[PDB]
């Protein structure tokens, strides 16, 4: 069915309807696909998905100059630790990922493959079963009871990383970016938000380190800027981008109730700042908004009204992708994208509306998403939700 | 004569006339009179001007409960160089000042002593006649031409601050601040901005340190959050405010075009945070506005629009100060004060206008100012700008 109490603007009259080059891409609209988890890889093997991913992403691709982020990708098996999100370490996986690749160009729209890495985020007893380590930042602060449940069951205590192994992981994020591009990729995103790995040695909650990866603000972005360096080395400045979510609360991050947290993101925003003086500009900045900290919860819950993103463009002065509770409210997108370099990312309404872009321009009724299958093993709600012509011929414009 | 081509606006109907408390004051409106230097203070001593500077103070805390910062006042011999600027060393000073604080607060107005140590702002050959030292942060670079000139002729060289020196300044801000208080000041205002000593530390061009004063942000701003906690302690935190100029350019400090400069800043504020919820929040964060990066420049030039203080109000959750190009603008001021915590500063404004609150409450024309006696030895631009009814008298709106 429809969203009942929504009003819908047509937004082809504003920059979100205005072309835009990001990287490589000439983007035919700012509307945004945001990497989304949907859990249909198939075990073992982190395979993406051989009966449906091909669909879900030619679906989401058909507005023709629509930049898509994957869902996030592990890099390596120890990066991982859901059984059912994909990789992008292996041949296996290589080949649906260059399916998935030739289906979105071909619809002329784009693709660019968010890297993860789980951290303390990770299944302790999947990656004990697998004979892997539970990795963080540090030891001494587990991410929640569940989780701290989880470690004692399986007998596989949080690793604080030695340096070397952080290292080792920078080899692995530099050939997953690279087996991405050679795959078909136009670029990739650095997850570095929503408390994984990277985000998990930025904040100092989680990050109590006292070597040179922490107990300073240069000190715990040192391992997100070594990512930064390594992949705009490996593939290119132009094929690279930063996803951020400085007010975050999600996986235990600190969010704005750490006083010192908007230094630790500006420092980063700086450093990417002088990189671009520096000729290696980032394709963009990916900024999750105080209005959502969590985005599993219902849209306008969990937002945090006191603190903004605004900060990020007096420092960092290229492309700004923004995510967070917009579909809703598109009266906050006509004002946001009057700045000539934003652009907006649509999360949980693009998983449920494939012609999203089309609705947005035309003012359309919204489909609601259906959160019980965000991460089901199965073609429905992933493959089954209608476009607007479908859905009227369903009759939902009655329900 | 009055500002020809403004057209006022009575901002009697906004925030600007709605009272609020600043540490132990409860100022009746939010127009405040920033620290404005005007070099009539005698030689010898450093003594605040005994014809004059009663009567320059009374006159401008005229409408009650107005909140004034008083021109910068050196710390200390070392800490000063310009001749006619006062001190709060001693006790030949204190007598004087003692008078203007009595004035002011006849008038029922409130009165807080900026503090300032000039770093490499001071006349080097004033102070080799002294016998005193050219300080700052670091040796390796100079402010301009025209100081490297006056060093070479004073033989007098750029000295790079020893660490038990930079405790001397500490030791003198300390006394300063009490002899300013027991002398019936309100408060004090730590002077962080506009390239004197303390933003020479935090600023990365002038600190070039590889100590524990230098290298890092947190470095950088270690000599700054010292002098805030050293008088926190000495007076209450109560009676302490912070200076800052984020953007500012003047006496070579970086300014937007420092790319790291936004971190640096966001930093002490979340310091200032962090202690305000430790217990010991500070009266208020001034800032100046990227709307004036250099004082001496007419108004509407030097205006950096590649950046916003904004960022301070996510992280400082106190009351701000801010200042620059203000008095010309009200148009802007109406929306800045829509924010229940903001005051705003004028400056060259309330230089020549005794009366400058009447006149913002009523939306009446502005006294032209003579720049030419902003630092003149005299009365004339000091003490004989008139009142709306006395430039009335003098036909002023004939002129
Ligand atoms: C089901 C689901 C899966 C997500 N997966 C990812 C992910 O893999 N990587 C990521 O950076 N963010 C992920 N997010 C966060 C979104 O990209 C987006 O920032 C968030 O949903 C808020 O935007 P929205 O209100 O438009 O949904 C996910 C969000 C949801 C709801
Ligand atoms: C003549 C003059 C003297 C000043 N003296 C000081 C000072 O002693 N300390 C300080 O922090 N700022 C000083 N300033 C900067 C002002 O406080 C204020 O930030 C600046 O003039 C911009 O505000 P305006 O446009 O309202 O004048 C001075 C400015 C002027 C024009
Ligand atoms: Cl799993
Ligand atoms: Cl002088
Ligand atoms: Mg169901
Ligand atoms: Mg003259």
């Amino acid at each position: 069915s429809f969203v009942k109490d929504f009003k819908p603007q047509a937004l082809g009259d504003t920059n979100l309807f205005k072309p835009i080059k990001i990287g490589n891409n000439e983007l035919l609209h700012r509307a945004v696909i945001p990497p989304l988890t949907r859990m249909r890889a198939l075990h073992p093997g982190n395979i993406p998905n051989r009966d449906w991913a091909v669909e879900y992403y030619t679906q989401r691709a058909q507005r023709p100059g629509t930049m898509i982020i994957t869902e996030g990708a592990f890099i390596s098996p120890q990066a991982g630790g859901y059984d059912n999100a994909p990789g992008v370490w292996s041949e296996e996986q290589m080949v649906e990922w260059t399916k998935i690749f030739n289906a979105i160009h071909e619809k002329k729209s784009f693709v660019w493959v968010q890297l993860i890495v789980l951290g303390w985020a990770a299944f302790p007893d999947n990656l004990a079963r697998d004979g892997l380590r539970y990795d963080s930042a540090s030891d001494n602060v587990f991410m929640d009871a569940e989780q701290e449940a989880k470690a004692k069951k399986a007998n596989n205590p949080q690793h604080s990383l030695t340096k070397d192994e952080i290292k080792q992981y920078i080899k692995e994020y530099v050939q997953a970016a690279k087996n991405s591009i050679a795959a078909g990729a136009d670029g990739v995103e650095i997850h570095s938000a929503n408390g994984y790995l990277l985000n998990q040695f930025l904040d100092p909650h989680s990050n109590t380190r006292t070597d040179e990866y922490g107990g300073s603000i240069e000190n715990r972005a040192r391992f997100t800027l070594e990512v930064v360096d390594a992949l705009v080395e490996a593939i290119g400045h132009e094929k690279v981008g930063l996803r951020l979510s400085p007010y975050g609360v999600f996986n235990s991050m600190s969010g704005g109730a750490e006083t010192g947290i908007v230094a630790q993101y500006a420092y980063v925003a700086g450093e990417l700042e002088k990189r671009a003086k520096a000729g290696k500009r980032l394709a963009f900045v990916h900024l999750v908004e105080p209005r959502v900290t969590n985005p599993f919860l219902t849209e306008g819950e969990g937002e945090y009204e006191g603190g903004s993103n605004d900060f990020v463009y007096s420092i960092w002065k290229g492309p700004v992708i923004r995510a967070g509770n917009f579909a809703l409210h598109p009266e906050v997108v006509r004002e946001e994208v009057k700045d000539k370099r934003t652009l907006i990312g649509y999360g949980r309404f693009f998983i449920s509306n494939p012609d999203l872009v089309d609705r947005l321009e035309k003012g359309l009724p919204l489909n609601k998403y259906d959160r019980d299958t965000f991460y089901q093993m199965s073609a429905h709600g992933y493959i089954d939700y209608p476009t607007y012509e479908e859905a009227l011929k369903l009759g939902w414009d009655k329900k």
